C-alpha cells in the first residue's frame, strides 16, 4: 500500500492506504478521527492539503481549480497515487 503521512493537529501519523481506498476511509480504519460530513465530494468538511505526493480526487465537485492547484484535497473522495503527506483539518484554511 501507499504510505500516507497524515499531518494532524495531534501529530503526524503514517498509515497504509491501497490505491483503491479513499484517504479518509483508510485513516478511520487506522483509528484516526478526521472531520467529515457528506462523504460525497460536495462540501469542505474533509478538506486536507497535500504537502507531497499525489492523489486522485477526480470525482470531487466542491474545490475550484485554484484550490486544487494549491494542494487542497477532499479526503473523502481522494485515492492516493503515491506515498503522500496530507495536512488534515484544513477546511478553515480554504
Ligand atoms: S465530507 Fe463533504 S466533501 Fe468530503
Amino acid at each position: 500500500a501507499y504510505k500516507v503521512t497524515l499531518k494532524t493537529p495531534s501529530g503526524d501519523k503514517t498509515i497504509e492506504c491501497p490505491a483503491d481506498t479513499y484517504i479518509l476511509d483508510a485513516a478511520e480504519e487506522a483509528g484516526l478521527d478526521l472531520p467529515y460530513s457528506c462523504r460525497a465530494g460536495a462540501c469542505s468538511s474533509c478538506a486536507g492539503k497535500v504537502a507531497a505526493g499525489t492523489v486522485d480526487q477526480s470525482d470531487q465537485s466542491f474545490l475550484d481549480d485554484a484550490q486544487m492547484g494549491n494542494g487542497f484535497v477532499l479526503t473523502c473522495v481522494a485515492y492516493p497515487t503515491s506515498d503522500c503527506t496530507i495536512q488534515t483539518h484544513q477546511e478553515e484554511a480554504l
